């Protein structure tokens, strides 16, 4: 693929409607433990040998410390260079009528915190429950979440569980329910909801230019995003610190760190 910035400025001067794909990358650039890939490992685990629904099924206190401490994380991490160039686009360019929307697959909440406004989080968030008796979504940004996990969700090698009891991890306080509540995180195995895949389709069934930042394009489907648009003849750019497996279906690829690349793109 082409590395001309030129050319990709080109087609961003004129672009109506771009879609911007975003992964663990950018959240890695701000210094959020991804837990993938050299994202990190908490305790002896890395995000998928915990983000399932059989994890929380038979541990769910191991599962919640573990969603606990990188909730707790956050209040330390701010937006980087490429956040804040992305959300300063999507501002610039609404203004002259033109549309920018933010697909994410990353939970840390990072693009909202940059002031992007047209978000798509098609993984959830760390800042969202999910109770697992009526199906209710609240947010929640309580710190500690829940009494019990006050202090716990160290990530050490060798950090015993908690093994708080179920009663004692963080519940519904709908009226009249009590359930158990998840994290609202799509996990491995489950498929996205598909209103959220509705809207990730309408855009990307419209934009006339995608980047993709950020990601291995791995995970699946959102690794398949950015291939769909070029398929139908739009150009895709990706920057990434390294090619991908999708690297060669898109018509630019741009080598380094989002935060050097992305502020000159989206100028
Ligand atoms: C990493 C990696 C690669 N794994 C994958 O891509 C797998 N994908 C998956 O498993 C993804 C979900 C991925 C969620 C990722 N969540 C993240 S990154 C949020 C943060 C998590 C955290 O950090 O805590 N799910 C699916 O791909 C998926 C698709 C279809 C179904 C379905 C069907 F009927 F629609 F076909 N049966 N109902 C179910 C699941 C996968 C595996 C095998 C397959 O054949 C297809 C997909
Ligand atoms: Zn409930």
């Amino acid at each position: 693929p082409s590395s001309s910035m030129a050319d990709f400025r080109k087609f961003f001067a004129k672009a109506k409607h771009i879609v911007i794909i975003s992964g663990a990358g950018v959240s890695a650039e701000s210094g959020v433990p991804t837990f993938r890939g050299a994202g990190g490992y908490w305790r002896k685990w890395q995000a998928q040998d915990l983000a399932t629904p059989l994890a929380f099924a038979h541990n769910p206190s191991r599962v919640w410390e573990f969603y606990h401490y990188r909730r707790e994380v956050m209040g330390s991490k701010e937006p980087n260079a490429g956040h804040r160039a992305i959300a300063e686009c999507e501002t610039r360019l609404g203004k002259q009528g033109r549309r920018v929307v933010v697909i994410t697959q990353n939970i840390d909440e990072l693009h909202r915190k940059a002031g992007t406004k047209n978000l798509l989080e098609i993984h959830g968030s760390l800042f969202k429950t999910r109770c697992t008796s009526c199906g209710v979504v609240a947010e929640n940004y309580k710190s500690p979440i829940c009494p019990a996990l006050s202090g716990k969700g160290a990530p050490e090698p060798g950090t015993q569980d908690a093994s708080i009891p179920v009663e004692k991890l963080p519940r519904c306080e709908e009226a009249g329910c009590g359930g158990l509540l998840r994290p609202h995180v799509v996990w491995f195995g489950e498929n996205l909801d598909p209103a959220i895949l509705e809207e990730v389709d309408r855009e990307l069934a419209h934009c006339d230019l995608c980047l993709v930042v950020g990601t291995s394009s791995v995970v699946y489907p959102a690794a398949m995003f950015a291939p769909q648009v070029a398929a139908r003849g739009v150009p895709v750019a990706e920057f990434n610190t390294e090619t991908t497996p999708a690297t060669n279906r898109f018509r630019f690829h741009f080598q380094g760190p989002c935060g050097t690349t992305l502020p000159e793109a989206l100028a």
